[PDB]
């Protein structure tokens, strides 16, 4: 489609312009794996980067559909947002995603390394952050649909950017996503609201039930959510009106949010423009 070459020619990246190293993996996804690189700018002057091999995506209208669904994240620009550096084509493999490098990883492992030991504090500014980076993203009418803590980046500033989305999105760590679901793929199940389970839709109110989830992994440090719960029996778990318990360290009114945020009617949800203020308001009081 010469509409899709146009706009993947806004961001085109020159092979003399990066350098990957293929033997320096930063992490692993089902499309391919992430590696270091180096990107010269116009400049000439070297950058640091992330780079997204999509080389698993072989099938032509398969790698034309990943690039459509993706290619708009680079008219994206907010502080908590993954954005593009570009695209390398080239006449050997499918085309690789080059993002800017996060220098402290995915915000999961950042909250369970032990000698991290983030305050109450810190995780709740990170979940600030989070919202942010999602009503921008809600604002853009942008469903991520797999928003979770392990798809969140931190830079050298410690700014948390929302990541794995466009032509960033894969699935990075495995074991949180399972079949037992009704479109038969594999789903980060124990993220989605219930609506979703059940129709197979999301929209920006799953997002913020997806957040809530979000919100009880940085308040227990990383713990995996109903980790005595079957992936079998995640729906019912939730039609009976059951939900996840609050963290020992989490405040009564952030766990009042995460319960908002698991509302049965998806509109009655907050708004994630909602989610900053009341978020902001807490964190304040820290
Ligand atoms: C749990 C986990 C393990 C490994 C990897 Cl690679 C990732 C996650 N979780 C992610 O979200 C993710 N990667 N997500 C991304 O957007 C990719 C494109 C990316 C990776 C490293 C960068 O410095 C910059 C961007």
């Amino acid at each position: 489609n010469p509409e899709l070459v146009q706009a993947v020619q806004h961001v085109v990246i020159g092979p003399s312009s990066l350098i990957v190293h293929f033997n320096e993996v930063i992490g692993r996804g089902h499309f391919g794996c992430v590696y270091h690189g180096t990107l010269l700018d116009n400049d000439g002057k070297k950058i640091h980067c992330a780079v997204k091999s999509l080389n698993r995506i072989t099938d032509i209208g398969e790698v034309s559909q990943f690039l459509t669904e993706g290619i708009i994240m680079k008219d994206f620009s907010h502080p908590n947002v993954l954005s593009l550096l570009g695209i390398c084509l080239r006449s050997e493999g499918s085309p690789l995603v080059v993002l800017p490098y996060m220098k402290h990883g995915d915000l999961r492992n950042f909250i369970r390394n032990e000698t991290h030991n983030p305050t109450v504090k810190d995780l709740i500014g990170f979940g600030l952050q989070v919202a942010k980076g999602m009503k921008y993203l809600a604002s853009k009418k942008f469903v991520h649909r797999d928003l979770a803590a392990r798809n969140c980046m931190l830079d050298e500033k410690f700014t948390v950017k929302v990541a794995d989305f466009g032509l960033a999105r894969d699935m990075y760590d495995k074991e949180y996503y399972s079949v037992h679901n009704k479109t038969g793929a594999k789903l980060p199940v124990k993220w989605m609201a219930l609506e979703s389970l059940q129709t197979q839709k999301f929209t920006t109110k799953s997002d913020v039930w997806s957040f809530g989830v979000l919100l009880w992994e940085l308040m227990t440090r990383g713990a995996p959510p109903y980790p005595d719960v079957n992936t079998f029996d995640i729906t019912v778990y939730l039609l009976q009106g059951r939900r996840l318990l609050q963290p020992e360290y989490c405040p009564d009114p952030l766990y009042e949010v995460m319960l908002k945020c698991w509302h049965p009617k998806a509109e009655m949800r907050p708004s994630f423009s909602e989610l900053v203020s009341r978020i902001s308001a807490i964190f304040s009081t820290f």
